[PDB]
């Protein structure tokens, strides 16, 4: 079969009765307010059992880890080791069969993992656990040895210095955050000792804002929004830091100046420079707090997960099946729908692992999300338009920038696939003006920001338009989905490293770096939920599958099948080779560009 | 065959000519022979002891630099 615009169809009252019954299934629920969310998850959005098969062995080395770990801490324990064997037994063979474990087991130990819920031993078997790591640490060493049978991450050995440090700001979880500046803000009046300090005698701030090789990280978000939470009592801090970076004349990589933990300048509150010691190492280390509740809720759980759940649900309700844009996007959001419903129930759940492990109030991080939601400009937000935003156009100045290098070749490739998608359907701007479902499909997620609208979305009245719309809407669930989904196991699993609390009030340091850091009861569930969530590869963007049993190739259009689908697929692996060129050069690989590994679609 | 005037600038202090800025620097200039020998040829000239982004390193190729 061929798709057809609503205005073409040769059998339209039968689409209209489609999409009667599409909305039927799917109904709006306020599961998460201020938020067009979905009624649960419906029938057909139930994660594959390839997904779940593939969950099912991570989720499985999560509880070996905290067996493992309960094996060190002080028959039980190896009860439940072979138990959690028997789930990888059933699901390495009686799931084999793919045409019972998979929808129990592996959905639910997902929920315990991810609601931070005790007794993480074995389904079907049935203070804190002192038969388990707990409490405050005796050594930095014990962070390390939270990693048994899941493998310590890298950055464990690498994360203080200040070349790893700017790492994050260009390959790290939150990539899209420094901004170039001209001038310096006036609550951060660094001077050229501290620029010294950083760069050497031979260079100059006032030069380095003059060549355009200044760049700033402001966090000012996070004082708007977080309020601190007593975990069992103990406080947990998180600041609003501001932290300058630069680069070497000629262009080179990125290097930190200075940081200033607070927003406003005051005696409590004074800017540390490169060579301040352990005064300095706390300020990055604070610094990386605000990252780690900056990204996983501003970049990670707010701008990719919630930004595409109303446009997953007006695709279902205004768009036909036989429409060829529903063609083109469903596949893109296979099983968004049943991971945000897995994250508001029991991740950004009262109790959750978002709730303990981070600084804020589970309330005051709903805020936070909410808060970017808000601001963002759905038209303006495309990946080359952001960049030159920043002022980080410049390929000569700032060389080392991993995320835009890699990330401006995947979406090149991806508009391009929508171009001719688009034009091979659309061709006339009559087609958009006509396209009755369209118009409804853009005129709900044009509605403001308090009815549930995509704020910015506005007009899609142009082929153009669509375009644009289209390719934002497939980079944001698949390659800007993999640059901050993935980065949570091998850059954040690991807590002195990074981490969602400082449990000390210390960017001025007050004693051993084993104060600041959590208990050894969360540091092992941020580990185990970020290994989870970071450590599931599933479907390839470039391949559109079905999730039933079969797999078989989701278009049916012979011109997408066979002549334009194809090319987009040697599109990715022309980059992928120019891309791994890239990694191949770098000492900080960044993979998350690759094509091999990004998924289609969020679903982790 | 390295040329330095550091000395010029441990002790001199510019003066004014009738209000004009007189100037003079404390260079290093650089100075290479071929190879197998022959006569003396410059190869760069930093006009200040300590480099900075206003004291640079000059080469023959800059023009009128």
């Amino acid at each position: 079969n061929i798709p057809t615009l609503p205005q073409n169809d040769p059998r339209p009252e039968q689409r209209a009765q489609q999409l009667d019954k599409a909305r039927e299934t799917y109904k709006y629920a306020d599961l998460l307010p201020p938020l067009a969310f979905c009624e649960g998850v419906p029938k057909p959005d139930t994660p594959s059992a390839a997904w779940l098969v593939t969950v099912g062995k991570v989720a499985a080395a999560v509880a070996l880890n905290a067996v493992a770990n309960r094996r060190a801490w002080k028959f039980d324990v190896g009860g439940t080791s072979e138990e959690d064997q028997n789930e990888a037994g059933h699901n390495s063979f009686l799931a084999r069969l793919e045409n019972p474990s998979v929808l129990d087991e592996v959905n639910e130990r997902v929920a315990a993992i991810l609601g931070a819920k005790p007794n993480r031993h074995v389904p079907p078997a049935q203070n804190v656990s002192k038969d388990g790591p707990n409490g405050r640490p005796q050594s930095m060493d014990d962070y390390a040895n939270l990693f048994r049978r899941i493998t310590l991450p890298p950055i464990a050995s690498t994360w203080k210095n200040d070349s790893a440090f700017a790492a994050y700001r260009v390959a790290g979880p939150n990539a899209s955050m420094i901004q170039r500046i001209t001038e310096l803000p006036d609550n951060f009046a660094v001077t050229d000792a501290h620029y010294k300090q950083a760069m050497g005698e031979g260079d100059s701030l006032d030069a380095a804002k003059a060549e355009g090789r200044l760049f700033l990280a402001d966090w000012k978000l996070i004082g708007e929004t977080l309020v601190n939470n007593t975990y069992k009592g103990a406080q947990k801090t998180v600041y609003a830091p501001l932290a300058l970076f630069a680069v070497p004349p000629g262009g080179g990589s990125l290097a930190p100046v200075a940081i200033q933990p607070g927003q406003t300048p005051s005696p409590t509150n004074k800017i540390y420079a490169t060579q301040d010691g352990n005064d300095w190492l706390a300020a990055k280390s604070a610094v990386q707090v605000a990252e780690g509740n900056y990204h996983e809720l501003v970049s990670h759980l707010g701008l990719t997960h919630l930004l595409l759940e109303p446009i997953v649900m007006a695709t279902y309700r205004q768009l036909a099946q036989h429409h060829p844009i529903y063609m083109l996007l469903i596949p893109h959001f296979e099983g968004t729908l049943s991971i945000n419903n897995s994250a508001a129930t029991n991740l950004i759940a009262p109790g959750g692992a978002v709730d303990l492990i981070f600084a804020g109030t589970i309330e005051s991080e709903h805020q936070l999300a909410l808060a970017a939601l808000k601001r963002h400009d759905f038209m303006r937000s495309g990946l080359p338009d952001t960049i030159e935003q920043r002022g980080v156009g410049d390929t000569s100045v700032l060389t080392d920038y991993p995320y835009r290098d890699d990330g401006l070749k995947i979406w090149a490739n991806i508009e391009r696939w929508v171009t001719a998608y688009v034009n091979n359907y659309y061709i006339s701007e009559a087609n958009v003006t006509q396209d009755t479902e369209l118009q409804a499909w853009a005129a709900v997620l044009s509605k403001p920001f308090a009815e549930g609208g995509v704020s910015g979305f506005g007009p899609i009245d142009t082929r153009a338009a669509l375009i644009f719309a289209c390719t934002k809407v497939i980079f944001t669930a698949s390659a800007e989905h993999s640059a901050v989904n993935f980065p949570q196991k091998d850059l954040m699993s690991y807590a002195p490293a990074i981490t969602g609390a400082g449990w000390t009030a210390a960017p001025p340091s007050q004693g051993p770096l084993k104060d600041f850091q959590p208990p050894l009861e969360l540091a092992e569930l941020q580990a185990e939920f970020l290994y989870l969530l970071g450590g599931v590869h599933h479907t390839k963007l470039g391949f559109y599958n079905s999730n039933s049993f079969p797999y078989r190739a989701w278009f049916k259009d012979p011109k997408i099948t066979a002549e334009l689908l194809p090319a987009f697929q040697r599109d990715l692996a022309a980059s992928e080779e120019l891309i791994v060129a890239a990694n191949a050069t770098r000492t900080f690989k960044y993979t998350y560009m690759i094509p091999s590994t990004i998924p289609m679609s969020i679903n982790i």
